[PDB]
């Protein structure tokens, strides 16, 4: 015990250990599509994942992370609102107990069934731990998931989840291609924000794609069989591991598209 997503340790309690939870640039936020303004100076997003090297998948007790080798510029995000080069370190998801909830960002108050976060750190700061101390340290690519057709490129992830059911379990997860999780369009919204889990550091340029990917009910059902607890502990399904929308405060959300 420790922050989490339960009644006694969930998002409304995080500010006691992490006072930045009530900060000026917290995430996620609701994206009001009518208020977001098209910014013609935003540059196309460059997602360069052809040399991505996945290594491992880990249940960390709040989500599962697919981890990459970030010891060289293999998988990088550049362009869009970003200055410089950001290296992929891990992706993970947030999801609900029901299809009507699960995403962290919302779009005109709509909640999606889940949200994928591809986390990248700015190579100008040398390593992730230094990057999170900087206002432009991370770039997180957020992708909404809706339930409908299966996402073929997700299936290798869902099929390994039985081997990392409980907190602290990991499994080898090499040769996974994250290009198979992207939608067709790279149109996006962007704003300055934070990590959505403690320590809630205000170090993220968010890039949230407009186009959701579709996953099947069977795929998200397997997410919901994971556990927040460790092996041999009372079972607590890993569901509703999302932080709700936070006040936008003095921020503007920009759109890459008209
Ligand atoms: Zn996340």
């Amino acid at each position: 015990h420790h922050w989490g997503y339960g009644k006694h340790n969930g998002p409304e309690h995080w500010h006691k250990d992490f006072p930045i939870a009530k900060g000026e640039r917290q995430s996620p936020v609701d994206i009001d599509t009518h208020t977001a303004k098209y910014d013609p100076s935003l540059k196309p997003l460059s997602v360069s994942y052809d040399q991505a090297t996945s290594l491992r998948i880990l249940n960390n007790g709040h989500a599962f992370n697919v981890e990459f080798d970030d010891s060289q510029d293999k998988a990088v995000l550049k362009g869009g609102p970003l200055d410089g080069t950001y290296r992929l370190i891990q992706f993970h998801f947030h999801w609900g107990s029901l299809d009507g909830q699960g995403s962290e960002h919302t779009v005109d108050k709509k909640k999606y069934a889940a949200e994928l976060h591809l986390v990248h750190w700015n190579t100008k700061y040398g390593d992730f731990g230094k990057a999170v101390q900087q206002p432009d340290g991370l770039a997180v690519l957020g992708i909404f998931l809706k339930v409908g057709s299966a996402k073929p490129g997700l299936q290798k992830v869902v099929d390994v989840l039985d081997s990392i059911k409980t907190k602290g379990k990991s499994a080898d997860f090499t040769n996974f291609d994250p290009r198979g999780l992207l939608p067709e369009s790279l149109d996006y919204w962007t704003y300055p924000g934070s990590l959505t889990t403690p320590p809630l550091l205000e170090c993220v340029t968010w890039i949230v794609l407009k186009e959701p990917i579709s996953v099947s009910s069977e795929q998200v059902l397997k997410f919901r069989k994971l556990n927040f607890n460790g092996e041999g502990e009372p079972e607590e399904l890993m569901v509703d591991n999302w932080r709700p929308a936070q006040p936008l405060k003095n921020r503007q959300i920009k759109a890459s598209f008209k």
